[PDB]
């Protein structure tokens, strides 16, 4: 019954300020990965364990392989790049190329459009995951389908 346009990935170019955009969120994902690591105390081990948490991670991720990279290439970007292909609304924001409390949030009453458009994207988002889920289900054989919520 729906039928949406298979919007191209890979047929596009990387802008060179979107790749830098991209390796300054891995950094950025590094530091608080390693962060949580050490604050929890995560001891090393012979292998990877689950009772005894061991996880081998505070190391550069400059020297991994291609492999071990790709899956965690876009774990959030895969969104970002749905919402300006689907969507064009991409903002005019940049040209191209001692401890403050932190704000209150709760205090202040939510707007009565604020949370009208606040379900509009999460539908919208859970559709997607519906969507790139179910077609690679049926891609692979199909099977159980239990996201029919």
């Amino acid at each position: 019954n729906f039928d949406p346009r298979p919007v191209e990935t890979l047929n596009v170019i990387i802008p060179e300020k979107l790749d830098s955009f991209i390796n300054k969120f891995a950094e950025y994902t590094h530091e608080k990965w390693a962060f949580d690591k050490i604050q929890n105390n995560w001891s090393y081990g012979e292998n990877v364990d689950e009772e005894l948490k061991t996880h081998p991670m505070l190391r550069p991720y400059k020297t991994f392989s291609e492999k071990d990279k790709e899956i965690y290439r876009w774990p959030i970007k895969e969104s970002l790049k749905a919402m300006i292909a689907w969507e064009w609304t991409i903002e005019k924001a940049r040209e191209g190329e001692y401890n403050p409390q932190p704000p209150d949030l709760s205090g202040v009453t939510l707007s009565r459009e604020l949370q009208a458009m606040a379900e509009q994207l999460a539908e919208n988002y859970h559709n997607t995951w519906g969507r790139k889920k179910k077609q690679e289900l049926e891609a692979k054989g199909g099977g159980t389908h239990p996201l029919l919520v």
